[PDB]
């Protein structure tokens, strides 16, 4: 009926997605935390490619290991490159698109719920228009309702209320008298509901127009008629215009890097297939004037002995097992690089082996 | 003045405040860039004075190469993990905080806006009880106040309605009938700015309570009075208990991590004052007596000025890389090569090239 209570079946939906909507800051700082680490994985590797070939120039797997590093280099340089030019904006428009969301939805919870006084004023009803909800803490009835913002730390978020369709457990409809999202009359009322003078908000006149709340959701109708509730299950491009704020957190959510993303992993496939890999190829080892076609692929089974992905692994395994030595860098005790993982720890390694390597040139032009 | 509409001098700060925090995540990306910018700066530097190492193993510069080229390694991979671990959550926790405070500042805006209906329904007026505010576009009564986020792309926020002391320009007052934030009566009336039922918002009965809106900054009352408006001038630990949005969205951008800080940039100070570059002597130049960083920095830049550094720094931004190297098309200084990625492929090709004279050293 006009001008009674919404019922729980339309705003426990609510509910449900500003909880789910409370992590997605949280779960922003995991993933860009997650794709930093993953940079700094692929310069560790960087690292310790390079100082394999410092400790060893002569290494009898000199081209192989310059690939490798030259490798493990454009991909943690471009990595990121590629978080400070596309990927950060995801994650920051993210946040701030469920954040910007959220807050509207709390807003106007926060006011329907407020809207309680004695038997005739109840805005947030059960299953008929005299029994108001019942906060007890963060709960509305039996559903967490907290309207309120938690501190910014790593989280996983729900997926479930805001996915890459829509928002499928919003309720859509209303607009007339069928009693579907507001009970039948009985005492209690919410007049917020409706903008028609007789019975509902304002005195004497209508509102002007209809009034569109909950950021574009709801419409409040200047009519004798039931508030409508804007159909957020197959959101679209038209969404843009009735309901920006909505589409904004649903396409950002949509559109957020993952540290599992190409831009921050290493590539995968036959040897020839991993881009980065094969241009190296080209770059670092094969002559400028090479005719042949697939040069590239011809020296990837020349150095490693086939296409295979594994085809890398003896070599990484052989830098892993490399032991560097206490003394070197300050550090105590002897380590292999295969457990050595920080990044300002290898970089000090590094510095300390280019050094002894020019040492080394120094000493044997010296001996002539 | 119960139940008359908010004053412009009440909303128009609401409508600075919004335009205002409309930026923030925009500016947080650019700082977020910006930090990122800075490490790349700095890794770059490690590239440059690797690859004159690996052109120029025989240079009377290895010790203050050696060390300057330790020097940008820690702080670029120093920087990334703090980045990592502390500045990011504080760019992303801005943003957030700044974008739900908006969002209720929006709704409630936005629905005092809505409730206007004819001579006698008008909640957002100008200086009398009869005259709304009229929306042009974007402005309402000549002042900026879209009702909507724009795109999060980089750019610098203004820094007027939410300082480091707190939100200056918001009014604080009301709660009798002064008519302070709201006019005396006439027509116009704003029902929704009272919770007692024979001339606001509720059938017979007043609300159970006072409400709280905007966040917490506005009180309805449910008496015969005038919405109060909290003071956020001075903001502190008391508004945790009342506004918890708004005192999160001012701690929030008082503790932004900025690319400026020191986690991001070059050390300063005379040499032995800074503590990364006298570490690194220890660690990579010096055997085994007091004061023996000092001692031996001194010794290597020929005195402990800040700018002893730059003839090393000079000398390696003039070095030549041909074209050839690495697929390069023209030859430059390293001076003029900035991106990681190519300074990368540079020393990969320049190690390779150092181990072959190696090997023929050996053989020869
Ligand atoms: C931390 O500190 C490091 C070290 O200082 C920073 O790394 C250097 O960063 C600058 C970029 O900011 C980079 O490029 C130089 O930038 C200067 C302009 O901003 C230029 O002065 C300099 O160019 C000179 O040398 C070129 C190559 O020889 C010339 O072609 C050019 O014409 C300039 O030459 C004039 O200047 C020299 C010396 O003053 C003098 O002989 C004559 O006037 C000559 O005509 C470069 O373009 C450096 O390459 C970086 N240094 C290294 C060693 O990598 C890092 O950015 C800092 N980090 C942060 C966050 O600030
Ligand atoms: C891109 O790819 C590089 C190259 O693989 C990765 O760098 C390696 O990272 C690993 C894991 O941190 C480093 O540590 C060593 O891992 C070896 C196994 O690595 C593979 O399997 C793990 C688990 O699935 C993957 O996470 C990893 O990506 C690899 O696929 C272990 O075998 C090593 O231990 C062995 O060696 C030491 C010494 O010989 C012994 O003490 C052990 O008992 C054991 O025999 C070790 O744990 C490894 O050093 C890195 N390699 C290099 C060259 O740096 C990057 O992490 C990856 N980047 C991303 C984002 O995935």
């Amino acid at each position: 009926a006009e001008r009674t209570g919404l019922k729980a079946t339309a705003w426990k939906p609510l509910c449900k997605l500003t909880t789910e909507l409370s992590k997605v800051s949280g779960e922003m700082l995991n993933e860009g935390q997650e794709v930093i680490s993953n940079i700094q994985k692929i310069k560790a590797a960087e690292y310790k490619v390079s100082i394999y070939l410092a400790k060893n120039p002569e290494t009898q797997a000199l081209q192989q290991l310059t690939l490798l590093r030259g490798y493990f280099a454009r991909k943690t340089n471009g990595g990121l490159e590629s978080y400070k030019t596309m990927g950060l904006a995801t994650q920051i428009r993210s946040a701030r698109a469920a954040a910007y969301l959220k807050g509207s939805i709390d807003e106007f919870l926060n006011l329907l719920e407020s809207l309680k006084g004695g038997s005739e004023n109840k805005c947030l009803v059960t299953t008929n228009a005299d029994t108001a909800a019942t906060r007890r803490e963060t709960k509305l009835d039996d559903q967490e309702c907290a309207l309120s913002m938690p501190e910014t730390k790593p989280e996983a978020a729900t997926r479930t209320e805001l996915t890459q369709t829509g928002y499928p457990n919003l309720q859509h409809g209303g607009g007339g008298t069928a009693n579907t999202f507001q009970p039948t009359t009985s005492t209690g009322t919410c007049k917020l509901l409706s903008g028609h003078s007789t019975n509902g908000y304002p005195t004497t006149s209508a509102l002007d127009t209809t009034a569109k709340v909950l950021a574009g959701y709801m419409t409040i109708p200047n009519t004798q008629v039931e508030a409508t509730l804007a159909n957020m299950q197959a959101m679209g491009n038209g969404h843009k215009a009735t309901a920006p704020a909505w589409h904004e957190a649903w396409e950002a959510r949509n559109r957020e890097a993952k540290a599992k993303d190409l831009a921050y992993t290493n590539e995968t496939g036959n040897l020839d297939t991993q881009p980065t890999l094969k241009a190296l190829v080209k770059t670092l080892l094969l002559p400028k004037d090479n005719t042949e076609h697939n040069a590239e692929a011809t020296k990837l089974e020349a150095l490693f002995g086939g296409l295979a992905a594994d085809k890398t692994k003896t070599y990484l395994d052989m830098v892993d097992a490399e032991i560097i030595p206490a003394g070197i860098a300050g550090r105590t005790t002897e380590a292999p690089l295969g457990k050595i993982h920080d990044t300002v720890e290898l970089g000090d390694i590094l510095s300390n082996y280019e050094m002894i390597a020019a040492q080394n040139v120094v000493t044997l032009k010296k001996n002539l």
